[PDB]
């Protein structure tokens, strides 16, 4: 359902350790620029996880914030997260 934007993004950010979260922010900067410009980066680079999930949903509404994060997990080699997402999305659609 609507689980993934409402709850999913934050839950997955919580599976990132401190170093991985910094890697995530850099991938996010790289994907948001130059289209979104330089304004969001100031929010991003100081945001804790809950704050990061919220600000992503401003620029990437609904499932878009979730979709952007998943691609980043794959690029940063957190393939365990990509696999869990597959499992969850596939089960949910079967409901």
């Amino acid at each position: 359902s609507s689980f993934f934007p409402d709850f999913g993004l934050l839950l997955y950010l919580e599976e990132l350790n401190k170093e991985e979260l910094n890697t995530f922010k850099l991938f996010l900067k790289e994907t948001m620029e130059p289209e979104h410009g330089l304004t969001p980066w100031n929010e991003v680079k100081k945001a804790r996880r809950e704050d990061l999930a919220n600000l992503m949903k401003k620029y990437y509404p609904g499932e878009k914030a979730w979709s952007v994060s998943l691609k980043i997990f794959g690029k940063m080699n957190r393939k365990d997260l990509c696999e869990r997402a597959k499992e969850e999305i596939n089960w949910s659609a079967q409901l």
